[PDB]
């Protein structure tokens, strides 16, 4: 039935900035909230101001040498940390603004203050539109993430969760969330993503896991413009065999937007409907679910599908002509909350789909 949601968010999020042309715009979680609460979803949720997640906390899955330079590179001393910015990947990519530690701490804070609440059975769904930001690695930033906040609400589930299952829908592949449980099978990791000339370069389908985590691991590779039919045609077939084999306790669903028609960076050609129908798949398995964010680089669309998403998660059902807002010129010029998809040409054929799905289900087969 209907299920308890509690959200995470921080009124402070969006004033973090990335720099003059860097894709990565915190203001879209902001934009995100506000339309969620014009639309009146406010009174249906347990709306929760995250803490600032501490070196320590972070320090459960990062080097303490890493956090402490996270913790003391600012724009004004960068010139003394060249050495260190090397070595942990900060530069264009990942740069060094004003407040990046908070803006850690706050994205970190919301996933594991989440992961708490569902193993104290206190909801049922918890969101965190600020985090997902599954590129950080144990000792450097990649791809706009700087602290793995997935990796560490994954870390907290498993407290009381024998096995947590791991989501991923962003068009780029999930590689650190990947390779810090790549050895173990307490996680299986799922993603589907851009493959071929496209970063990060890994989530080829013949990579499965090693050791105790061999067939933990699934990725499905794609190529550009998958739309609504051709997705939906292999995400709900792969979960379902996941849940059946795997029988995980606890979910957690990273819902990068880029994977939408018209993402900046993105070449896939879903529309909300179609991105937001993975949130109904997983939903409907009735299983403790963590929600999280992740890239999305056309922000109007991002606000729009993760308020939808945010629907789907409370079982409401909303208009589609949006309700005024702080940001209502952004949505022009239709002003409504669904998209369509665009003319591009699908390269994932109907037979590639169903190709790469049968390889995948061999490899499911594979499991205890
Ligand atoms: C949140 C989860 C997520 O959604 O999975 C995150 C997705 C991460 C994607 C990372 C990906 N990196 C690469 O492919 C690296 C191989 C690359 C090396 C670095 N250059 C950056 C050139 C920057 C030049 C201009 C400097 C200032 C403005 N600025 C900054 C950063 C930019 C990044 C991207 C596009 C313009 C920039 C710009 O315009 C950019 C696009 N794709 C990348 N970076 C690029 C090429
Ligand atoms: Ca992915
Ligand atoms: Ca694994
Ligand atoms: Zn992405």
């Amino acid at each position: 039935g209907k299920k308890k949601v509690c959200y995470y968010y921080d009124g402070d999020i969006g004033n973090y900035y990335y720099g003059q042309g860097h894709p990565m715009k915190p203001h879209r979680i902001r934009m995100t909230h506000n339309l969620l609460l014009n639309y009146g979803l406010y009174r249906k949720m347990e709306i929760y101001r995250p803490h600032k997640a501490t070196a320590e906390e972070m320090t459960k899955y990062h080097s303490d040498e890493y956090i402490k330079f996270l913790r003391s590179i600012r724009p004004d001393n960068m010139s003394e940390y060249s050495k260190q910015m090397q070595r942990f990947n900060v530069g264009e990519d990942c740069p060094v603004f004003d407040g990046l530690f908070e803006f850690c701490q706050l994205s970190t804070g919301g996933s594991v203050a989440g992961a708490v609440k569902l193993n104290r059975q206190q909801t049922d769904m918890a969101v965190n539109w600020a985090g997902g930001l599954h590129h950080a690695k144990k000792s450097e930033a990649s791809g706009f993430c700087y602290v793995n906040d997935i990796v560490l609400a994954i870390l907290e589930l498993l407290k009381y969760h024998q096995r947590v299952l791991y989501i991923d829908i962003d068009i780029h592949h999930g590689d650190g969330v990947e390779e810090a449980f790549y050895t173990t099978d307490r996680v299986m990791t799922v993603s589907f993503h851009k493959y071929g000339e496209y970063f990060p370069g890994t989530g080829d389908l013949r990579d499965i896991g090693a050791g105790k985590g061999k067939y933990y691991a699934v990725n499905f590779p794609m190529r550009d413009g998958i739309d609504d039919e051709s997705y939906g045609q292999i995400f709900k077939p792969i979960i379902s065999k996941v849940m059946e084999m795997y029988q995980p306790s606890a979910v957690v669903l990273q819902c990068g937007a880029d994977s939408l028609s018209g993402d900046r960076l993105g070449c896939f050609n879903l529309t909300v409907k179609g991105h937001a129908k993975c949130v109904e798949v997983v939903k409907t398995f009735n299983l403790p679910l963590l929600m999280l964010g992740g890239g999305g680089y056309t922000i109007r669309n991002v606000a729009r599908c993760w308020t939808y998403e945010t629907a789907v998660a409370l079982d409401c059902e909303i208009p589609n002509e949006l309700p005024y807002n702080d940001y209502f010129e952004y949505f022009g010029p239709d002003f409504k909350l669904h998209i369509s998809p665009s003319n591009m040409t699908n390269q994932n054929t109907p037979e590639y789909m169903e190709k790469i799905k049968q390889r995948l289900f061999e490899n499911l087969r594979m499991l205890p």
